[PDB]
């Protein structure tokens, strides 16, 4: 009784799941835990059980882009996952303030996908669980890692054309901090299925004009903290 | 140099502002503080300086509905206000779980207004500041008052007709907790102007099928806590 | 058996109602009638029975903005009101032609609200009753007061930002005369509930780059004329 | 220097124009005037100069549907026409009240076209000139012909399918009286170009479940009345 | 048992129909066939039975614009027509490449109408039948007539205003070749009713900055080829 | 000078590219060619040079979903690819007619993504190149493999919820044949960048109520045929 795309079973699903885009990132994360168990690898979806600080939680890759990741997240959320934290990279939308390697823990997101709109009307917020956000922030503080907080623009467009103007500049003026491609989708799906979500991101560019290791530490720390509550 | 609709001046604006819909509610709130100073009353917008736990903060009425309240909130946000907490009433969207007199502290809202859409594209979240939410929650806990947390549906429609179906049932299924008329507007305006916002509401009905005093205590407590940081 | 927000009863509702935004305006209007009876004051909604030229009609304040005023107008329309005329202020959209203190009697309006869209699809016109418009015009003429006629832009945005362009310039080029915030809402609600509506406005600004007394006279005149038909 | 589709020249354009859909209707109208002059016939656009009650005005066919008629109306409005009255047939949207052969003089219309939306944002009303409406009504009264007044639903769909529900039932509940295909387009174009418009229609069906001659008389009467003002 | 607007009967409908906008074009086409039979002329809809290369097919005029032509096309498609090819004129959207008199055979179209949107959601393509396109192309080649291939922008706006920008420039950059007013409507209706459609157009202008006879030959050739299959 | 996500270089890009969703599918395809060269594997994007019938063309995996695949397709289209054919699986939208294992070669698609809408207005068709479609069809015929032809619904939603109705039933009634998740995106991107595209799909389910090998043969055959033209 395996999940259709993750090819893992319901019993293999822990309460806390760390998600990342790249299956290769799962491999670099697992070796930084105390131990791990490889579970499956199907398409872009790679699943490993991570063991860290006496706690147990999966790390799963979701692929690039909202529709791809919705299949991952739906399979998790409908099969016992209670907390999903996305860790990844992003573009800065405030290049004067937030620079290469800076880390942003996000509370909400702009819904520039389609799938969330196929699930619920556009007016509904893409918003993470406060507790997951508080936990992520507290782990950062404990490790003395400075971080930013803010809204991420989640967009299905990576390569713009020159016909329809990009809204990234509008959202920068609206004080959105960063840009990526899956957080909003995660948050809407999460909310609809009673799954607590959050997101922590490392800036690796700007669309306009050691830190990684720390980001990962923060994310694994938050997962261990959250996991403790369900064990 | 008075504000056009609030008829108060920039110097009279404290860092923290409590907002409520009804000017009569301002009067019932002020007398529960240690002392107060009546500042102005113009149209539906009543402003009083509240004194509570050694702290100083305004209580301002915003009127019914999103466009009316946007004029209030814009005048505050553009003239020195740093934290705005809305306190009011709402309908329950989960009548089995959340009942008459229950109190909900909200993290985000559904944007069923127009004014927010005239300010920023629909995909952008209506989301409150986490710190304001954490503060509100902590005051509740300190007073041993149980509370719910969740998304509020902010709608410009109070009296439905029978032509266009209401989305309230959709949003209830999407796990939105409550319904009111101004929170989303507050949150978008707040975000756009770098003003930290939040909302605490008391259930007084359902669109489908002592506690007040406690709500007010929580709200005044959070305002005093937040105010301390800027004095 | 009181109306929920107006706090008046069905029997207190006359066939003709004059509506204005500001409760203070009700007070300045009532004293210009032959006599009056104060009925209620709840939130921003102030109701007074006006007596003028042997006729009987209410003057009710509706607050600022479309959602707020929809609660007022729905309570009136569902409880026996047959004719509602809004009197108020507006911005000029044709500053070369229509200046400070000029009076505009409006036949239709731009629906830049939300509530009307929650009632009926966007394609439907916001249009006043011709008879109410003809009456308003005829009273103006009788008093030898010059007036303009045209479409009003009804917008939920008073304070623009600099992200999303305002449509006010588009509508000025489309030959819309004035701008305000509630007429469209009135007209749609009116049409949906078989209530005859209209609007007369005095210019008090421009968003781009004695007369009051006369406006009020015109409005009270039209109300007396219309009221005569139902008594 | 002929108009591109009407194949008439600017000098041949009178201040008042009667428009109808069918070129054959122009022929049946012209012979009921005192005299006439055939001007042109190109595609569906037939133009004749009508002479009636000592007055001079064109009767022009506009074809079926909004985009077709917009070319007619734009050529008229940009080349000296001041008043355009559409006369035609329609479906009843209130079959209990308004029956086969009843005549409706319309004040406004539902914009279920595209071309008007390519000219101006959806929120803007399709509304006729009050004076043209008053004139049409007064001619009816003079001839003792009973008439209805109301909003027409102007739709680009004549033959519905069974996938997307028709809004005709919604608009019937919204108290729209009749349905046709060009009035809204006329009214928007009219408003944008400072041309006074109106519409008088005879019911010839229902989408749900002697009089002609009188309609035509009313229309020719109104044209003669309006024309007198510019001669 | 006549069709309501075409005024022909079901038995008079051939499997292949050539459609054109102008009823006068039907007259110039019929005389180029081997023989013909005039069937009807009602409003802008002129129907003639064409006889060419031993084959039998109608030529029908559809009028200007999408809503008008939808009535024509629906009456054909619901009454036995299997193949509809539109032949007409268009504007070039690539003036450097495609010039006056050049001929474009179109595979798909931009849906800038309303009626198609009243039939099926905007996301659905306006696309012709490949076989009809292949046939049209092969007839061109047989007659050694050079042709272009591409998407046509079908727009309900002929005369732009200066408020809402035209999308024609956007679609030119998107590599749309030509512009006209009815192809998209034909293609959607065709697809919905299982009718095979296509379009061949001759450039006669640009919105920016012998060949006819050949176009007609190509169109009559394709109709004869297609007709052979059903006889 | 490697492509950012494909991690191949411009010189490694052939004129014809076969694309598939699953990187594992690339592996099963390559071994069926005469020979191959593994080029790269980064994230879900696996690239191999295929050698077949004396011809040279890449096979590249694009991942699940529209936004993910747009990064793949944009990198190809902007770096020398002239023909992209997608081969994959789909759901049947006509379960009576089109069954498990049946193969559909698609001419156009429904744009239920977001990224295409961020590139060009919704009215623009998602349509493949006719020549690629003709080639695919001819290879099928040569191998005596029966196939269907039609429109695919491309949707970003795989797992529906029960709040917002799925349009799949609407599109089935509109005669769309199949459903998948990337074809529309491919086709729009293709059209915008002057890249010829197409799609061949094998039915493996229905959302309502040997053949593989043949599909692959057809796809490799079409790629070899198309490649011959550029070598
Ligand atoms: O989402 C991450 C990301 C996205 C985008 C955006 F969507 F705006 F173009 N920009 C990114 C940037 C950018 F340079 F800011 F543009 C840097 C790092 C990651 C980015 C990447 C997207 C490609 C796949 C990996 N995630
Ligand atoms: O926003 C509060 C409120 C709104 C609405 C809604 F918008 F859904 F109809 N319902 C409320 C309810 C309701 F009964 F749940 F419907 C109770 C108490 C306050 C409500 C009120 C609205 C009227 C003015 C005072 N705030
Ligand atoms: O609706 C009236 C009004 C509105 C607006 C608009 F919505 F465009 F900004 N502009 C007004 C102006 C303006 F100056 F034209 F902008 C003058 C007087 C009244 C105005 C005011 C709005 C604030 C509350 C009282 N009614
Ligand atoms: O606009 C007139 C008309 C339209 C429509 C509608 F658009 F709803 F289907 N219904 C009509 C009806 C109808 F029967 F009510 F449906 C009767 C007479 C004229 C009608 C006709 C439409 C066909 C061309 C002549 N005008
Ligand atoms: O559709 C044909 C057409 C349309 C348009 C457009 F819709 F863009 F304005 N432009 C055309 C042009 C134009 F000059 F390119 F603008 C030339 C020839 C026919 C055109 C004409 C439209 C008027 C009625 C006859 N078909
Ligand atoms: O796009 C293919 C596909 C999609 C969908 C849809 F989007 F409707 F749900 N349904 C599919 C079906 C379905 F069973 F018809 F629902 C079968 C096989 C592939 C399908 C799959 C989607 C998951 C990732 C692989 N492609």
């Amino acid at each position: 009784n395996l999940l259709r795309h993750l090819k893992i079973s319901k019993e293999q699903i822990t309460p806390v799941v760390l998600v990342v885009g790249d299956p290769g990132r799962v491999d670099k994360i697992k070796v930084v835990c105390d131990s791990y168990v490889d579970l499956a690898y199907n398409r872009e979806y790679k699943s490993v059980e991570c063991h860290y600080k006496g706690q147990k939680f999966l790390c799963v890759s979701h692929g690039v882009g909202s529709a791809g990741c919705a299949v991952c997240f739906e399979e998790l959320c409908q099969n016992g996952a209670k907390v999903i934290i996305r860790a990844g990279s992003c573009g800065s939308l405030q290049p004067d303030l937030i620079k290469r390697g800076d880390i942003c823990i996000c509370n909400a997101a702009v819904r520039e996908d389609r799938v969330s709109h196929l699930l619920i009307h556009g007016d509904f917020p893409a918003v993470g669980d406060f507790d997951v956000y508080d936990t992520l922030n507290k782990c950062a503080q404990e490790l003395n890692v400075p971080v930013f907080n803010g809204i991420s623009v989640s967009s299905d467009m990576y390569y713009p054309n020159k016909i329809i103007p990009s809204r990234l500049e509008d959202y920068s003026k609206a004080n959105a901090a960063v840009v990526e491609m899956e957080l909003a989708t995660l948050m809407v799906i999460g909310t609809l299925r009673k799954v607590k979500t959050g997101g922590i991101l490392i800036v690796d560019g700007c669309p306009f004009k050691h830190q990684l290791e720390n980001m990962i530490k923060i994310a694994l720390g938050a997962c261990a903290k959250l996991a403790t509550k369900y064990a």
